């Protein structure tokens, strides 16, 4: 009964600061990559205010982006990788004023400044090599 | 039936922190500078809380400043040009409660740090080397 | 007609985060301090969650401070002088979550971090060597 | 008919960013450590958005962490003591979007980043070295 993917679904009410997204999946034993995407309506070409986006490569990484207009911008990476292939994790979005906070296993990992307005975000959608469990929307 | 310039209209509800303006529009191909003012108030010499100028001249740059009392306070300014002449553009501002944050076509630009209150600002003008396609206001 | 002092009144409502207060007065000619006190109730020996204390001295300086419980804790200083002998000025305080933002005559000056909750502040406290004009709450 | 330790109360409204707890006590004379949690509900091994725990040591410190799942996060530490062995404090807790700011005796000690959502906080629990006196909420 876990959900399936792509997983696409709203934010009740629409993403707004002060909000927090928490997230229990599982990596799978043969990930490469995996996303979740803070987007702006439900089409499949959506713009993406944030794209959170762990990549084991050479380099395990996780790169951080925002597509507009559907044109990808300047990636952020941090060449750290929060994530274990067959784990289980929890995974943990705070919207504050100036940036997504991003908090993997209650160990702070990331804050990426906001490059599109919060309140155009009314979708999140989650896809890649993962298993996903839980998604949970608090103080919305 | 584009917006004609130079563009003064007022801020509905006046402006707030947790606000946003999104602002379409094309450099004309012989651009020298425009600017956007977020205004206090309707009248034409009115106070500005924050005066966003491009400029191409020998350093092409961004200015930033603020008139208070009549008086344009200490300049700011970036020396990058994230406009181009000819070429339309996608010019956002945050109000966030330290700053407005300056976001062109996606790519985090400026924080320019609040000198006069937001609660003072009700009136955005717009003028100069550009045509205006659209304004609009979100999160107020 | 304008205010005596010292003046002592409260802020309609109490103070709040995003509040503002705005402050037009000439320094005395003769000026060697004032004050202004976010004050913590009414009585005259109240804490007082921000002292902001402008003194003409050989160094001519802003001291920055809290009374609690009776007792003045850490100054902060700036040795910087924004006003001056026998001219008007323009004093902003601007109440972010963080800290109060001073700016004098539309230049920024101070970034005070909070000591006691903003939420304590009920008054607004102003003596010393100045002539008071105005004093304007905004957004509370 | 001041406190029993361990202390452990509900938060009235549920903890939100803009709050302040207040908190008079006395560190004991012979006093090893305490602490306070903000605790994510009522159970006894409830996780714990933020731990705060003074400790006389070789070096006397305070550490500050996060349980979550169960599991002590990376503790963050401040090699310095704003307690004393036999005497009375004040200790305050300002919640900001970002951090919590604590503040002991009006000095401004540490700013702890946010790990958890704030608004996962339910209950204040207090125990360990010291005699409780006081504990108010702000802003809530
Ligand atoms: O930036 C987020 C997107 O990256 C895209 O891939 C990039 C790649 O990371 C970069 O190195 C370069 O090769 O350009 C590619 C296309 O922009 C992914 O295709 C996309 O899914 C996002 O992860
Ligand atoms: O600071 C914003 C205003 O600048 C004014 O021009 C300045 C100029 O930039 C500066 O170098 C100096 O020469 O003083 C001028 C007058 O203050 C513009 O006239 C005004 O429109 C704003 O852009
Ligand atoms: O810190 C704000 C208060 O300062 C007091 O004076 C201080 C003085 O600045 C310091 O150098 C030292 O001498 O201790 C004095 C007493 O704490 C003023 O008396 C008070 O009005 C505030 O300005
Ligand atoms: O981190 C907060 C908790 O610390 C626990 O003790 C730690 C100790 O500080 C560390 O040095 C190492 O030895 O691991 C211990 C167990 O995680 C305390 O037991 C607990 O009460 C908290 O203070
Ligand atoms: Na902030």
């Amino acid at each position: 009964y876990n959900p399936t993917l792509p997983y696409k679904r709203p934010i009740p009410g629409g993403l707004s600061v002060g909000m927090s997204v928490y997230i229990q999946g599982m990596a799978k034993e043969n990930m490469r990559r995996f996303h979740v995407n803070f987007a702006v309506g439900q089409d499949d070409g959506a713009d993406v205010a944030f794209h959170f986006n762990p990549r084991f490569d050479g380099w395990d990484k996780v790169v951080f982006n925002t597509m507009q207009s559907g044109q990808w911008g300047k990636e952020e990476k941090k060449k750290s990788m929060p994530f274990q292939k067959g784990k289980h994790f929890e995974l943990v979005f705070m919207v504050m004023p100036e940036h997504y906070k991003v908090v993997v296993n209650g160990n702070s990992f990331y804050e990426y400044g906001h490059r599109l307005p919060v309140q155009m975000v009314t979708h999140l959608q989650v896809d890649g090599d993962l298993e996903l469990q839980s998604i949970n929307f608090l103080g919305g």
